[PDB]
DNA sequence: GGTCTCTATTGTCCTG
DNA sequence: CCAGGACAATAGAGAC
């Protein structure tokens, strides 16, 4: 295998609403920077009933355990 | 001038 | 299980 490619963290269940919501954020506010849609996220995201989280919870997860078959004895290293 | 850091958000995990 | 982090995706923007 390949110990020089990176490894990426798997996206928990904000990041994967925020990857669909900031694009379409994007498009209807396209002078708008990513540290201010940021801010509209984070509100939109407090708003959500857990009942509605829980789609992007359940894909998280999907994701997280799909992160363990490619890298099955993964550690998670942040740098300093 | 590519390449790296940073913004700004949440949730997840880490190392002190 | 606090305190102080890194770091997932995203392009703009400064620095060197």
């Amino acid at each position: 295998g390949s110990f020089t490619s990176r490894i990426r963290r798997p996206m928990n269940a904000f990041m994967v609403w925020a990857k669909d919501e900031r694009k379409r954020l994007a498009q209807q506010n396209p002078d708008l920077h990513n540290a201010e849609l940021s801010k509209m996220l984070g509100k939109s995201w407090k708003a959500l009933t857990l009942a509605e989280k829980r789609p992007f919870v359940e894909e998280a997860k999907r994701l997280r355990v799909q992160h363990m078959q490619d890298h099955p004895n993964y550690k998670y290293r942040p740098r300093r």
